[PDB]
């Protein structure tokens, strides 16, 4: 609502956001299909009051502190740390992302992969466009029978492992933590187990310590020889060198791999790495996540973070911020954003006291040194305003709104 | 089951095959991992009972001339014209094949192709590995969705139509015989439509003057500008000039290119094609039924039905011979190849009648201008032998057989 | 977690919730296996602070009021009309119950007695037993292809439906309220369409006067001549006098019923009805929702939802309580069942800003006249316990309780 | 074809066989819903060509030596010892069935009686009907979950493991013979490894020297407590005392038996068997086969039997004659049915040898006394007549005819 209320979409955001935000009646959008030079990013920030971005633009500090009117921040991605997150908590500015984002995108691209892995096609192929023919049944294996070894059986690791059956393969798991097996996954104990009876080996790991060269000379050298490694989670997980003598020493029949320990910052920077001598590799640019479908939902999953936070104060999934929800019932939301310090919601709770207002639900919940609370109040649009100037008043108040 | 009767097997022909020949008692076996030369081929197939060829051998009417002891053809592919069939038919020699066996191959390899290049894969990795990174995820496409044309709904269409659906996609067909559409399957009346339509387009049509160049500059056209198109049937089909030109004017996004016009007589020949040229075009050496299970399967059909003529004068799948079978039940089977003229069949009972030897069942099925029957009669070795070689004196005898 | 916090169980709960209770530490429980009359429920729900029972026993105004130390009722089963929810409200004792705890059950009832219906297996196996062979084949027929009418598609519509479909049978609703038809479902606009084109009906429709009497005579008579009836929801739904005529004159085949208008009180109560004449009609005593897998389930589910609130004052799922929960992370937590009326709160956070004592959550909730909030404080056990009086204390206040 | 060619149809066979002669061409038809009293039964047979019967009517010896113009008997049922089959044999005449006509119908009957059984349905529903109410949820199962064991995979047991699956049951299989597991069917090395785990087993075994009173005493002691024992096979492969104790002794929860030791000949007949006692008993009149559906491709399958051996010579699957079938292609088809003795074929080759035709195809195939043989010839409707007349003559002859 209100076409008074502006919103700045940068880098190319999804139209269906685009969409999304107009038939919530927010009206006021200043869209740019690509990152803006600091000095207008700042003369667009300043009026601004809702910030839609994606991995390029850094909102850094000084950034942050040039938008004056900003209520939310928009990550139209999974990463979120090309901005001061605690910079923008200070200041009330919950940060929103979308994470489960691109699974379908990611789960195509390995079945893919592996289908033609197990083919010798891109070894065949390279050769093909270098002129020569190179036709061998040697060892070339259909999908159908093959055994699948997932690790990492958390989003992605299930579809996956769905499609995968869908091809008339048996697929077994590890994670750290036991799960439930969907159709008819099999979840291995030991990871020797898995390495040891599985044909292609996919990571679908999140990025952390535990995880950091997991799969080093040692795991590698536990599966079974002729497999594949598909490697399309985190660059950290896989230990290249390692990988590199494997592949030449032909333990391991081929290779993929989408995410490497160190990427170009840019498509006009040169990509290097021991695996560009390897036929039998496929080499991918970080996409797997970059389809145009996981475009659409990303666009329309954030731009509707930032609707609820707009309309009700919604906070859950927020990343730099304490998380509420209330379900919408009844006239008269507002919310209040302050310290974490002793008195401030008594005193909060007082204004309503003494005038006599009921309070028909709140919550509260609290991070380190600050406290977010959203109110529902049984009154009318007169003393909403009027308690809104007192909230403000609150020693320790950052921030106060009235929703509806 | 037998010391001395030869087998000759050439171009690799899958271990599985050499296995289920010893099984049936047949330990003379000749191998060859490749081809043989005319010159050599002859020494080699000179006192041999039995040949196992593939699409490379050409057993011309002088190589048949060549053999002695031929009794029968097996040819370890679905392919049979690298041999006269009318050349070995007339001395009694049946050639079997294995019709259709490796559907499942061709299926999973298109499904594969079509995932990575609805993705741009192909150009991704061919620029990675040339230090080029390139995120361009625009043109980037799940295969959910999406609309696959199938021309030619036969043994593989209908295979890569069900892999399709699971992956959810739509499928449509475009026959030439109305057919009955398993799955979701739509029937299209046009090539116009459904070339208009389809995202990805797949060829599966037998080879003919009426499929040459099928897929003509014309029809290139009809495509949805920025589809695909992926050909896995024969080299004839595709006109590769017009093929070109629609990806260097981007109205194709790319294409995979399996069987050529002009294919390599060996992988030491030298691959030319225009294609090359092209990243964004996956190109394959007529794989796509080299697999390693389609060989096995290859080699365990083909050799079985050389043991079932050789014990049983068995010849059903013959694309040669008339086909003949009768229910092993009773002792001593002999047969007998001949011209199809009035009287053979009177004056071969009659040698068993004037001896008194009842015939217990008998088979006859007559080709063109060729007759084959087999005997069943209750007697004993000897009279069996004396019997063979009467038959043997018979007018238009071409060949008599004790097959036990 | 506690030895003197007591548990009373009545009607025959499942050994699942039993087991549950105990691994949360509550060991104090008073098992039994049957009902227990009013004289002997109220010297035992006395001192009993938990009581879990199922549709037998009544919980009156009198017997809550009886009742001292009763903090949460759990009703093992889904419906709750047995106990006073007013009564209880109004004592901040918040009722739960197992909402749709047994589906499957129901789905899997009709399937089996469909199939033995259509083929005449109920009054076959009564003659039979009667010393009577009954060949009569012709009426019998096979489930699949026939048309199964589901008046009602709700959760055990969508169910039975599924399973219908496996077997090969073609299903078709009618329901109030339009919605999405999972399957080959579709969806009929009027009753008199489904009633005279399937071939068994079976009705899953809520209780209410909207539903009284649904299938009267009319219906049954616009039901396809041979045709099925099948009741497995409530015993006011159809008109029994009028099911009755149709049998007796050949207009149906059979029917089961499984829910009566009039019920027995117990097992050792005579069942009396006019279906009981017919051997062509399955009759069974409230069935289909009693199966041990239900059962332990719904142990399960109760059991937890009377820990959670034990341990966590969370009331989700109430019936009559305002719904609240609050992420446990933190020291310290209390809550405070009160009249809905200004002030309350104020004074309550009061309480702890004037100790200088920091609230780290807050949840309220509010019913029409009644106001639940758990707050997270940050303090000690000392604080913890001398704030908890000061509570109880309060203008309005119903209960106070320190969760932890 | 032929107005002039005579059919019996008796015994209320199915109006689909009707339908189909007349599809053909033979529309002289003599129906009759039930079984014919002897005398007419004979005045009917007489110039009858065809005879297609059910169960019921006895054709012996001189009823066979009744019908002058018998040419097949069509057996409308498995069953088919109702008949002199040698004696038929012995006249040239074939016997046909239907063997494997009705499993859909028997698997269905097994699914419905197991998800009842296992709730205790047939009991719950012997009460209410006698005016107790009965409510017990003590051991009550859902299917979804259980095993269930066959014994016998053949075309029955196969059916029920798939239906079996769609409930959710884990199926397991016991057969004589090594079988190809269908979906996720798990064959067992021991009927006691099967026996031990199996909550319901069901068999589908033949009737032979081997399976009488193959579940005794020892079997079913083998059995897990509480399961149940389904028997729809036939009626001699189950010990009835031995199941009766184990009823009795609550070893068993119940069980389902459809075919007896002895059956009633007819309805009028009194059925008696201790199992009468039981509740938790399906006694059925031995039906599960006895479905309309049944009925319908019962007829259509034997009535083609009938009309391919009327047009073609075809005696594949014949009963009571050796089994022959030519591939069609070609004018002029004659048959003949002789003495299985020395020269008989011989004299019956020179007929067409010295008049100069040409023998296309022929098949001949001999029983123990007896031979029959199809044969094709390249000649004209006159030379045919000739060749027919001269057929007929020859010593040995037993019957002989011109097909077309
Ligand atoms: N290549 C791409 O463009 C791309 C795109 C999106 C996501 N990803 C990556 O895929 C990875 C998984 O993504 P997701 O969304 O399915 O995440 P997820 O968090 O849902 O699942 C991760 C799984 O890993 C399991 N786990 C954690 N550590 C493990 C270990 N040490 N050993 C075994 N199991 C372990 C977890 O228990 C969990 O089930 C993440 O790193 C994500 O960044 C890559
Ligand atoms: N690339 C490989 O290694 C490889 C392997 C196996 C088979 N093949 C090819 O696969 C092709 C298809 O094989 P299959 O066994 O599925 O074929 P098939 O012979 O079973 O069916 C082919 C279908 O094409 C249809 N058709 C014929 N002419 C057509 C036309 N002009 N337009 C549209 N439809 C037409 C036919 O009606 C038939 O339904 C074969 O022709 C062969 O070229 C190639
Ligand atoms: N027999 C048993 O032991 C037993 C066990 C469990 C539940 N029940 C019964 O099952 C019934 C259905 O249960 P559920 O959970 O599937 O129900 P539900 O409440 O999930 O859905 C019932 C459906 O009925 C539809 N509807 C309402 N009035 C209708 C009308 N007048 N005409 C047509 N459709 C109408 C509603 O729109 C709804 O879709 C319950 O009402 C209860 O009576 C009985
Ligand atoms: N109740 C009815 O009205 C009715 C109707 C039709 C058929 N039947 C009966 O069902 C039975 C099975 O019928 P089908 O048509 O599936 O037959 P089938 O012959 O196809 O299968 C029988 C199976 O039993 C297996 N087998 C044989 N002896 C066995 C043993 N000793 N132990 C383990 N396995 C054994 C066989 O190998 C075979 O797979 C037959 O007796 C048939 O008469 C009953």
């Amino acid at each position: 609502e209100k076409d008074k209320i502006k919103f700045l979409l940068v880098e190319g955001v999804h139209q269906k956001a685009l969409e999304s935000l107009r038939a919530a009646g927010y009206t006021n959008i200043e869209f740019h299909k690509g990152a803006l030079d600091d000095e207008q990013l700042k003369e667009s920030i300043r009026d601004a009051h809702f910030i839609g971005l994606r991995s390029r633009t850094h909102l850094t500090e000084d950034v942050i502190n040039a938008a004056e009117k900003l209520v939310a921040i928009g990550c139209f991605c999974i990463g979120t740390n090309q901005v001061d997150l605690d910079a923008a908590a200070k200041r009330g500015i919950p940060v929103f992302n979308a994470p489960f984002s691109n699974t379908r995108s990611v789960a195509e691209l390995v079945i893919g992969e592996l289908l033609l892995l197990l083919r010798g096609v891109p070894e065949a192929n390279a050769k093909a466009h270098r002129g020569v023919w190179n036709k061998l049944a040697a060892g070339s294996f259909e999908a159908r029978g093959k055994k699948l070894g997932i690790i990492g059986y958390g989003h992605i690791g299930t579809q996956l492992g769905i499609l995968a059956e869908s091809l008339g393969m048996y697929v077994y798991f590890y994670d750290i933590e036991n799960k439930l097996p969907l159709g008819n996954a099999t979840q291995v104990q030991h990871l020797s187990d898995l390495l040891n009876m599985s044909d292609v080996v996919s990571l679908h790991v999140p990025e952390n310590p535990s995880t950091k060269n997991m799969m080093g000379a040692k795991e590698i050298s536990l599966m079974k020889p002729g497999s594949l490694l598909i490697n399309a989670s985190r660059g950290t997980v896989v230990d290249i060198p390692a990988l590199c003598d494997a592949l030449a020493s032909k333990h391991l029949a081929g290779a993929a791999i989408d995410v490497f320990p160190t990427e170009p910052a840019t498509n006009s920077d040169p990509f290097t790495s021991p695996l560009c001598e390897f036929d039998n590799v496929l080499l991918t640019p970080h996409i797997g996540g970059s389809t145009q479908e996981a475009q659409e939902n990303i666009g329309l999953e954030v731009a509707g973070k930032l609707i609820k936070y707009s309309d009700n104060g919604s906070t859950l999934s927020a990343v730099n911020f304490p998380e509420v929800s209330l379900p919408l019932h009844g006239g008269r939301r507002l919310m209040h954003i302050h310290e974490n310090r002793p008195g401030v919601l008594t005193a909060l709770n007082k204004i309503f006291a003494e005038q006599g207002v009921n309070i028909a639900a709140q919550y509260l919940q609290t991070s380190a040194q600050m406290g977010y609370v959203v109110i529902d109040i049984e009154a009318d649009e007169d003393v909403a305003e009027k308690a809104l100037q007192a909230m403000k008043a609150i020693p320790g108040t950052i921030r106060a709104r009235l929703l509806y």
